[PDB]
């Protein structure tokens, strides 16, 4: 009975408290980022709580579209997945006309291309096996995909295009027992948040969101089995 | 500890699968609605596990807007919540040409005129109330509300306005510590499905939500403190 | 060939330049609203652009729903129209907890029921008549109904429920040949505006909008053929 | 005084009809695609109606970024520009198990990519020029980047993404004088609609709409200026 859950970026931030929150839910929790020593000292303190549930680490670089796409490297076959959640991701603030190329290129390919690689590699891997109760693809997004600001151009654009790829993967996937959704946080207290504050938006709920409120609503999300094709928004009312 | 929630139409269907999750989640939950024999029979089986806990039933025909506004029989008075659902309603099903004026108005104000009395009625009573943690007020609405569909145009419109509603409220009483939110359900099992089945549609799931599906979400937004002003969608991917 | 419109709220503002717009189109322009000298003084002023084209005037209180249903004292049959633009309207910022009663439930009746009202009439009316191109409906939404803000509850509850209205609407109306949307104004120079600014409001263009603009969407609209369930906004990027 | 228009995608389909109509209103119109001969012919057709007004063709690839951020081979300077439609695009059809990943990365990069790298040449080049009124960007998006299908998934990640993009630098380049929205179209009579017909679609409007009608949307925003951050939906209901 336990489950294997992909989290990528997992070593730090959301992906680390989810990363928490389905190990001790009782999941087996693949973690998959860049920082290797980080990983292995994440999944040493991931909780255990059902016999058989074991942790992995998968080194991976998502600027590699090839390696994201192939489970280059990867500890467990993309067919063992029942969860995968998409949360790495990169963060820039620039006027568009100053932004430097070779940084939003970077930041397009790991927020965007290269999730639409792991999907397809666990989509291909997973669609025809049986199941009881539907597996889930949950993408980490951001409330600026669906409200603009100045300076996060082409950041939204990657996030707005997360949400377009989940929305008809939704589609697509039902009738196959995968629902996929997006969960959208707001400024939440990571080190992405260095040099912001949530006083520079318009807050309903004026104050840090912990990572811990990000994660509840993934788990939320993964008991689930009659959510598709949505986002949950936790956001302090950003997009209010 | 037991907090006080108020849920309108908690007698049967979705409203009764809220009252239940919250008393199970210790809450002293009022329900509120018309028929009396049913509202004490629910009563009688919600769970009691907090020690001061205590269920209560408001006898109320929300077609009543000024008994709604003015808590008129109410067991308690609108200071003592911090939970508020609104969960009644009625559907309709009709063409606009042929749909009877009677009918379309009461639904209005069933759906929307009473859920602002209510509304203005629990806020005039708590906004200035310390708490250490947000209150919440949630309404139910729908997925038409969202994505249109032929012969229910006032159905549509009165639950639209709720979300409309929904967002304004939670700008203004974030800074307050109110959290305000929809759940939208789909094609759910209760009587409002005498009429319509999800066959009907064009779903992402096929198949019928559950009750407690659409319970699940409510609970998950009151236990949550940084999501306001949005949408929970519990739809089988009727809005995907 | 002159088509009759009727709008709504033409004695001034948005609905007073609509109307001076479709007149100059050739339009048959019917104004409906309280002030009938000020209607008059209108209509006068409606040019006419080409033969057999008339203008009229209906005195016509929103408040009173049984008059708008059945077209009391209208100039001409529901039957004659080809478009209806829903303009009238009345705005009242509040908290909610301090929102007069009678207030914020007259302005539910003129911003919703009312409109419901008058739309049934004119979709009995017209339904069945064979057409070469679409009749139109138009509704005169806000920015505030698709982004929420502070003191505008039921303002925006109203607009809210106009606009999901229209989405049932086109759904339903769209295999009769009827297409039906809504514009979307922000702040607008206008007697609503009377005690706010543009700058109190977060605006990527930080300026006062001209009633022009929003007739000039409403012109678009009723020449377009292919256009249904949809707002265009005209807001100086409020809603971005 | 005739502006400069540059129009990607200009050498059929819905960017030969908004490079027509522009022409029609006097702008000077560079259309940029990868077929130069194709391209030749519809600049000899594009009507000439103002002294002053002369047209241009750009032989440019958009799966070569670097190319068109740097406006390689381009006739006029990027600072020429009053009016920038990112037309251009690709659809591919596909689950996405098995959508050909030379294939959804091309389709990814002259959708997104290199629409990006355009704008910021674009806006690099004009945010500092003096205007009297706002230079427009427009990009042309789809029902899909909004309501999901199956079948399509990078494809609608990949305009989903344009409209992120064209949020945020609504709110960017708001005060700049550049104003910045979306055209969405439905089922259009074009190449891309080869294979795919109006009634796979549960629509509204049952039937082709027109490259006119399209175009039509895009001279209306050209010569708006209160309207940014924004869709205009010509797409026969499929949203609705
Ligand atoms: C939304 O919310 C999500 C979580 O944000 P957060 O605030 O928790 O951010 P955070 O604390 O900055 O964490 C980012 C995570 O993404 C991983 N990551 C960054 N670039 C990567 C790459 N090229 N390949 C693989 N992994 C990469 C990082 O791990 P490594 O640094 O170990 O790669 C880290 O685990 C993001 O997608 C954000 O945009
Ligand atoms: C969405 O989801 C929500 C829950 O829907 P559902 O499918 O569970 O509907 P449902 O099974 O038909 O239940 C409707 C609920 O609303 C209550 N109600 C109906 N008219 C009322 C009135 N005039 N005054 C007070 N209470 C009234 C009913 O109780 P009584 O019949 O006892 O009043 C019942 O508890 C609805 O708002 C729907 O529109
Ligand atoms: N923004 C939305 O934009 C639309 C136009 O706004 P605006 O800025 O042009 O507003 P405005 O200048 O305040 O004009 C409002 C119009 O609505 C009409 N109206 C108001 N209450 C009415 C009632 N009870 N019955 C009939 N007509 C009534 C008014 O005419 P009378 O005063 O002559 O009735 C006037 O023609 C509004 O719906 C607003 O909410
Ligand atoms: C939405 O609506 C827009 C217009 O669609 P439509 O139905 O008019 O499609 P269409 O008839 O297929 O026309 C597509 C246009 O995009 C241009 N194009 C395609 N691939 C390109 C490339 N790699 N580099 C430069 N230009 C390229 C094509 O011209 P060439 O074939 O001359 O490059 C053509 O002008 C699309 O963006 C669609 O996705």
């Amino acid at each position: 009975p336990s489950l294997n859950a992909l989290v990528t970026g997992g070593s730090r931030g959301i992906g680390e408290a989810i990363s928490m929150q389905l190990a001790a839910e009782g999941y087996s929790v693949t973690i998959a980022s860049r920082g290797l020593e980080q990983l292995e000292a994440v999944k040493a303190k991931l909780p255990i709580v059902k016999q058989g549930q074991t942790h992995h680490v998968w080194q991976l670089d998502l600027s590699d579209v090839e390696a994201a796409g192939s489970f280059k490297g990867a500890p467990l076959p993309a067919s063992s997945y029942d969860v995968f959640v998409s949360n790495a991701g990169i963060s820039q603030f620039s006027p568009i006309a100053e932004h430097a190329d070779a940084d939003w290129q970077n930041m397009l390919t790991v927020n965007l291309t290269a999730p639409i690689a792991l999907t397809k590699a666990v989509v291909k891997a997973i669609s025809d096996k049986p199941r009881q109760t539907p597996a889930h693809i949950i993408f980490i997004s951001t409330g600026l995909s669906k409200r603009g600001a100045p300076m996060v151009g082409v950041y939204s654009a990657s996030k707005a295009g997360i949400d377009g790829f989940m929305r008809s993967l939704a589609r697509e996937l039902g009738p196959k027992g995968i629902n996929v959704n997006c969960v959208s946080p707001g400024v939440t207290r990571t080190s992405m948040a260095e040099g912001i504050d949530p006083s520079m938006f318009d807050l309903p709920i004026n104050g840090w969101i912990e990572v811990d409120a990000i994660a509840d609503a993934v788990t939320y999300l993964v008991k689930s089995k009659n959510v598709t094709g949505t986002t949950v928004s936790v956001d302090n009312g950003y997009c209010a």
